Formats: C-alpha cells, structure tokens, sequence
C-alpha cells in the first residue's frame, strides 16, 4: 500500500527539524536533538491515513535518550495547532543506535478516529521528548500498508 519513503542521502529536505541541529550523514539524519522536545517537520506532501497502516521509520537511536513526546500530526483540516497528538511510548527503540525497523501504527494514531483514515496529513511534526542533545540516526522513513 503507501510505501513512501525518504531517503537521507540528499541532506534533510522536507523532513527538518525545528529547534534542532539536524547535523546530515549520508544516507542518514544525524539529528541531535538540542531541545527537550525538539519537533522534525516534515515535508508538505498529504498522507492518506487509510493507505498507510504505519510509519516504517529507520530510525534509530546512537544516544541513549528517553524517545516519547507527543507527535503532531495535522491533516489540512486539523492544522499545526491543536489537531492529534499522541505520546508515543518508548518502544525501547535500541539507545545502542543498532538498525531499527520502528514501526509507529497509523492505524493506532488515529487522528480523532476513522476521519483520520479519509484524513490526508500534510505535515507532520516529530515531536522527541528526550534529552539535550540527544541523538538519533535516521535512514529512512518509509510509510506501511
């Protein structure tokens, strides 16, 4: 199904991150992450909640951090502000930075319910609650189906 994915190899486009140091690795987002929680944008393309059952991220942590924060999603609709938000708990996603394939469940974010299915979010922001400086290695972000 949505499969859609970008790659690190050319810089950050799209997926920045605000209030960050988004330091860019070949093939990789070395972000580090200067706020508590800083938030990773992400490019201004609509995502269909049906056709992604979940965020296939690469990402995974080099730092030992404590990754959590709630991740804004917005739909056209629901907009930056307000909108759904939801705390992701740590997974235990590796603090060893080993290859992860973290799987965040669109189908588990639903933004307010079944609409965020029909939903199309155009942006999202990567909300890491964490450390200061945490950081964390980012090949890909891959959609799921």
């Amino acid at each position: 199904t949505y499969a859609d994915a970008y790659e690190f190899l050319n810089s950050s486009e799209g997926w920045f991150a605000q209030n960050a140091a988004r330091t860019h690795e070949p093939g990789s987002l070395l972000v580090s992450a200067t706020a508590r929680d800083p938030r990773l944008i992400s490019p201004p393309l609509s995502i269909d909640g049906a056709a992604a059952r979940w965020i296939e991220i690469e990402f995974d942590r080099t730092s030992a951090p404590v990754w959590e924060g709630n991740v804004y999603y917005m739909t056209e609709d629901h907009g930056f502000a307000g909108a759904f938000r939801k705390v992701i708990s740590d997974a235990e996603a590796p603090a060893d930075g080993t290859r992860a394939r973290m799987l965040l469940d669109m189908h588990d974010l639903t933004l307010g319910g079944d609409d965020w299915r029909t939903s199309t979010i155009t942006r999202l922001r990567f909300d890491f609650s964490s450390e200061s400086d945490a950081v964390f290695r980012i090949h890909a972000i891959r959609l799921g189906g």
